[PDB]
């Protein structure tokens, strides 16, 4: 019950702890779910403060205008939001093996990797849109488009990651979505990507990304609470 | 005549010299003035491939599979694009005084400051579809709305440009899109944000800026032309 959200006539928090970061979650969200992937590989001390999206604590704009998760603080009181942003920061200012490439062309590579993924968690949103048969076949065809720019990365990398043999940011940064794919009943969608398809068992055997991964009966239970503007919909299981 | 757009037709280039890296552009388009800002402001030595976009070369997807500039190709064969990412890249590649901070938490500040200006290039879009004054009376506000988003962050920092009293990464980021607003006939956007407004003008003093800064009359030019898919837009004056 210590991850249960903090809503609207929440206490504002107090200040960070010295030698721990915080971040501003929320359990189901991809987003954040980029930055905890990052905490956990990097092995960095922290706390978690979920915020409840439907019903938002006022004074959370202070921690970001843009009232969205996730969000770092840390014990200087500096405030990073944007999840990519968040997890190039603690790459960064944490000690460990980088989880970005030290060359820059290959840093590049794996920031364009990342623009060939850029229209899925959009896409994870035609999904909310869907209805019926009909427009569940659409929306796996415009998965399918999308996940063919993804195949042909690995195919000419022949690498088990996209960004080597090595697991590393921009795998992290692209699989909360993937993760998805189950319970949103699109996992038929990587079956014509098959190298694709290998990546995503890799990922499920990946310390890191095991020691987070989310049941779908979970984010089920979660989505028909987030579908009805649930004031419980962030709390799903507690 | 030397900076003719090269379009459908034209022989696929030779390989980039050793000592010089290629930017691939078009000279109106300011994704690519962001490239050509930071590689002016590094004095890196480079040669520019100026593309037909309403004409491709059939061989510039080879280049970038979305087909769209900037790009930058070195000597080592190496293609990389989205104009952020090349501009980064150029950071770290090569030497002179670093356009981005060394510290983590004030480079996630750019990064959140081009977060803050990332819906301006789509309202120059918004621009088009505006066909009477009453449409423009609507644009307008909607500049102003993402321009008061700028303003309070110079009105905190209470610093010359948006990275500190010194011309930085940031500025050169957003600079294009400020070019363009008198020739736009939205100057009148920025009466309300006063310090913008004289970032405007201290931009435009910078040697980098003011040695890449096009006329009204030219980018006019060049306005009338592409709005009616002309394959002599991108060459307009030569
Ligand atoms: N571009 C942001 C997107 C973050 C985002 O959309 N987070 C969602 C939850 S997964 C959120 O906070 N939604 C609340 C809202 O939209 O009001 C990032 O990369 O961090
Ligand atoms: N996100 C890209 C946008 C680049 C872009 O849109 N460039 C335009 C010209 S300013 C282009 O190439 N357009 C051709 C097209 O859309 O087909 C970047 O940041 O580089």
């Amino acid at each position: 019950e210590s991850a249960r959200s903090l809503g609207k006539g929440s206490a504002p928090p107090g200040p960070v702890p010295e030698g721990s970061i915080r971040i501003y979650s929320m359990r189901f969200c991809p987003f954040a779910e980029r930055t905890r992937l990052v905490l956990k590989a990097k092995g960095i001390r922290h706390e978690v403060i979920n915020i409840n999206l439907k019903n938002k604590p006022e004074w959370f704009f202070k921690k970001n205008p843009f009232g969205l998760v996730p969000v770092l603080e840390n014990s200087q009181g500096q405030l990073i939001y944007e999840s990519a942003i968040t997890c190039e920061y603690l790459d960064e200012a944490y000690p460990g093996k980088k989880l970005l490439p030290d060359d820059p062309y290959e840093k590049a590579c794996q920031k364009m990797i990342l623009e060939l993924f850029s229209k899925v968690p959009s896409l994870v949103g035609s999904f909310i849109r869907s209805q019926n048969k009909e427009d569940y076949a659409g929306l796996k065809e415009e998965f399918r488009k999308e996940f063919t720019k993804l195949e042909e990365v690995l195919t000419n990398k022949k690498t088990t990651f996209f960004g080597g043999n090595s697991i590393s940011m921009i795998d992290y940064l692209i699989w909360p979505w993937f993760e998805r794919l189950e319970a949103m009943k699109l996992n038929e969608c990587v079956d014509h990507t098959p190298k694709l398809k290998l990546w995503m068992a890799a990922m499920k055997e990946d310390p890191t990304v095991s020691a987070l991964l989310t049941s779908e009966k979970d984010w089920q239970g979660f989505l028909e609470l987030y579908l009805q503007n649930s004031p419980e919909a962030c709390d799903y299981g507690l």
